[PDB]
């Protein structure tokens, strides 16, 4: 069993990341060009360290028996061929150096992942003496105001409001019992819909929350995903949503801006993946269908040919293609007049959702999933920088742009 080649792991744009060399010996020795590129998503089978990526997801694929001496002769294993794009990748690992945190690029058409990195990564040399999380996937975050995507979608979806109904957006405001605060608790009067979300305040998204209700929120939350293991062919953690019927006033108020807050025997939420938050975007930036992502396009024979590909599956529509219109023009304004402004790229229209969410001992995480060109999508982008202990304010976004940027040039070529 150690007598028989493994197959590649090799990118879209044909750069091979993991191969298997014949020794002497017999046996094979699993070899990592470019070691360090996408790490956690070509992954590994260590007895120490688990067992993650491509090397696991995809054992069986990349795999008279009486003799060993034969093992060699009969199979060798066929090889897998990821959606990757390498020119993208590295743009995505550049933006991480120095930060924690996450990207992913993805095609809204279909869910192909295109680019997907974790930061700090590792390499398979290091593996033989925090990296180790893939924060794309498997690490939970609050996803902060980038979730009121969902609460503005819902509330658009559902008929209860419009980006030019007014809401009154003050600095504080009591809800449920409790406060919600805008940031520095600034009083913004009464503005329209679109505005309250393009500077993100607090206080007007969460009157919209209470007014759809939890059951309206949680059921818009898993129609975009929550509580799905994302990924025809990778390993997602699943984003969590309480029960509804546990919720409370105020902590649906918090939850329509994406901070959890609640207490009671169901998780609280949202708790978000990168990933999920990609599908989000995407779904938005695709007329309302939600697709899941898939990372392997196609794989091959030993001798090269064909053997599969894989097909892009929808998850269903979220919501209406009229409502991801809203929705997407919304976001325009985040980028070209709000929050989002140092996502702007100067020749193309990048629209956005930034976020920001205060986690422990004066930590802050930021956010941002944007997608472009504005008028006809073809690159969605998800991103997290965490802050611990530097502030990071609106770092997502900008890193947000500067991926998209450089990454619609590659596609243009």
């Amino acid at each position: 069993s150690a007598y028989v080649q493994r197959g590649a792991i090799i990118t879209s744009d044909g750069v091979t990341l993991a191969e298997s060399v014949k020794q002497d010996d017999g046996t094979y020795v699993r070899n990592y060009p470019h070691d360090g590129m996408a790490s956690h998503t070509v992954g590994y089978i260590s007895t120490q360290y688990g067992t993650a990526g491509i090397e696991s997801s995809m054992n069986e694929t990349l795999t008279r028996s009486a003799l060993y001496s034969m093992a060699g002769i009969n199979t060798t294993g066929s090889s897998v061929v990821l959606t990757i794009n390498s020119q993208m990748q590295a743009v995505a690992e550049a933006a991480l150096q120095g930060y924690s945190g996450s990207i992913v690029v993805m095609d809204p058409s279909t869910g192909a992942v295109l680019a997907k990195a974790s930061s700090p990564s590792y390499t398979h040399a290091e593996l033989g003496t925090s990296q180790l999380v893939d924060r794309t996937t498997q690490a939970l975050y609050s996803p902060g105001s980038s979730f009121k995507t969902v609460t503005l979608a819902a509330g658009i979806d559902t008929h209860k409001t419009t980006l030019d109904t007014t809401y009154s957006a003050p600095g504080t405001m009591e809800i449920g019992g409790g406060t919600i605060h805008n940031y520095a608790n600034e009083d913004m009067g009464t503005i329209p819909l679109r505005e309250a979300f393009a500077r993100s305040s607090n206080t007007a998204l969460a009157q919209l929350g209470v007014a759809l209700g939890a059951d309206n929120l949680v059921s818009y939350a898993r129609a975009f995903g929550y509580g799905t293991a994302l990924g025809q062919d990778f390993s997602t953690t699943p984003s969590l949503m309480p029960n509804p019927a546990e919720m409370t006033t105020w902590e649906l108020a918090w939850a329509s801006c994406g901070l959890p807050v609640g207490e009671h025997a169901s998780p609280a939420g949202p708790q978000t993946t990168v990933m999920q938050n990609a599908v989000i975007a995407a779904a938005i930036a695709n007329g309302g269908v939600v697709m899941n992502p898939y990372i392997v396009d196609r794989v091959l024979s030993p001798e090269g040919a064909v053997v599969s590909t894989t097909s892009p599956k929808s998850l269903g529509q979220a919501v209406s293609a009229d409502t991801a219109a809203q929705v997407r023009e919304a976001m325009l304004g985040v980028v070209e007049s709000g929050t989002g402004m140092g996502a702007r790229v100067p020749g193309v229209k990048i629209a956005g959702k930034t976020g920001t969410a205060d986690v422990e001992n004066g930590n802050f995480n930021s956010f941002f999933i944007g997608f472009a060109p504005y008028d006809h999508p073809t690159l969605v982008v998800s991103v997290v920088i965490e802050g611990n202990g530097e502030n990071v304010l609106g770092y997502g976004a900008q890193v947000g742009g500067r991926v998209l940027a450089q990454c619609l040039n590659i596609q243009a070529l």
